[PDB]
């Protein structure tokens, strides 16, 4: 069996196991600010940032046909400071081709480049979407399972608890092909779930980079924070 | 679209929407005690109790082939008072033939009668198992998805936070045939998940009863509480 795992109880500046891209920075306090926080302490619009684990993950093997099961957990907080304009745009956990650089921002969350479901993306992602674009369901925010497209194969509306910490658990079982995501707000006790069938060997390349990405809006003050406090990941590829 | 739903923020003695069976009692305080609590305040062993919603649920229609999606949520607490003997046996959310009575207790949790996987059970259940029987994985407690058998098709170990309230969410999506269960302990923030493919059309009858069941052990003091504080359910059958 081939396994890989990491766990950051808090983010460590300078720890090379993580790569920061775009606007992403890690504070001395250990918080990953995916999108820029201005000097005044407020979230900047037109910002896109990501972080990738620096070691590629072997998600499946074409020769043996084996597929890995994996799990990832993280705690994040989104703070929407203004009543108007509408906040944006969201944050997301993604898995895709190695050596990737940030893609388009805004509604594409730094992961996609359009609203097409293109197999060439070879990307799987679980989004926490705060702005309703033309391809989105009207309810925001919502959790979404994205398979080679920003247009989610399934969505689940959830109520934001402004500025509070949400705990996320995402798990993929290769035998059942079930991808599940759960969001819990300790503050209110709210629990949300979403799941769908995803055959990773039909979507992802054999080796992938895993990461987190966040993006704020296309107009002044159409923004919110996209802070992450912790992040763990584990994958196991059976020999079979 | 045929829908049904209910929500008990707490339980009230006498409410006809719930049928109590076996040892099950609803306290004046609004707590559903699935298994007997002795007058000394401790859980009694050799106890089995359940509750069934008095309304029948239309889970699927053979004529149209339509299948319902559903979700249930409940809060419970299991308190294991002694270091020995080992605590037992657990509690479970189950769906199956209407107007049923309590099955075997102990490890069968008041839902099954043996450890065989018999289509005749026509029962789907999500267990919160506290005692490792011969047909069980070694670690306890564990969540388990049971399809016509107490020998779950999928299990997930979880740490008990003794006497604390656990929040459970069980959801079935008919389109994907995914049955998922989540357990969260607000006290510690711990989150556990389990999911598996279940084609309810192959397991359950068209109309089913939904309920909760709990059981304590076969030897003196091999027991624990099986208290439920709230329970909600919702199902929707397209067509
Ligand atoms: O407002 C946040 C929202 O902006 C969308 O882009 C808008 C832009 O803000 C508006 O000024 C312009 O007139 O139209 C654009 C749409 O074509 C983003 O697309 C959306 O993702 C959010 O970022
Ligand atoms: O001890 C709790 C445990 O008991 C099992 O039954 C035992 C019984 O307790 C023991 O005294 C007897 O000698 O053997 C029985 C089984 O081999 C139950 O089966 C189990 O579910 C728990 O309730
Ligand atoms: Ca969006
Ligand atoms: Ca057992
Ligand atoms: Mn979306
Ligand atoms: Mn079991």
């Amino acid at each position: 069996v081939e396994t890989i795992s990491f766990s950051f109880s808090e983010f460590e500046p300078g720890n090379n196991d993580l790569t920061l891209q775009g606007a992403a920075i890690i504070t001395q306090s250990g918080v990953l600010q995916l999108t820029k926080i201005n000097q005044n302490g407020m979230p900047a619009w037109d910002s896109t940032g990501r972080t990738l684990y620096t070691k590629p993950v072997h998600i499946w093997d074409m020769t043996t046909g084996t597929v890995a099961s994996f799990e990832t957990r993280f705690s994040f907080s989104i703070e929407q400071p203004y009543t108007r304009p509408l906040p944006a745009d969201g944050l997301v956990f993604f898995m895709g081709p190695t050596k990737s650089k940030p893609a388009q921002g805004y509604g594409y969350l730094g992961v996609f480049n359009n609203s097409k479901q293109d197999n060439s993306y070879q990307t799987l992602a679980v989004e926490f979407d705060t702005f309703s674009n033309p391809w989105d369901p009207p309810q925001v925010p919502h959790i979404g399972i994205d398979v080679n497209s920003i247009r989610s194969i399934k969505t689940q509306p959830f109520q934001l608890d402004n500025g509070q910490v949400a705990n996320v658990v995402i798990k993929y079982d290769a035998s059942s092909k079930i991808l599940l995501a759960v969001l819990v707000y300790p503050s209110s006790g709210a629990i949300y779930t979403i799941a769908e069938i995803v055959d990773v060997k039909q979507v992802l390349p054999e080796w992938v980079d895993v990461g987190l990405s966040g993006a704020t809006g296309a107009q002044r003050d159409a923004a919110e924070t996209h802070d992450v406090y912790s992040w763990s990941f584990h994958a196991s590829l059976p020999e079979t």
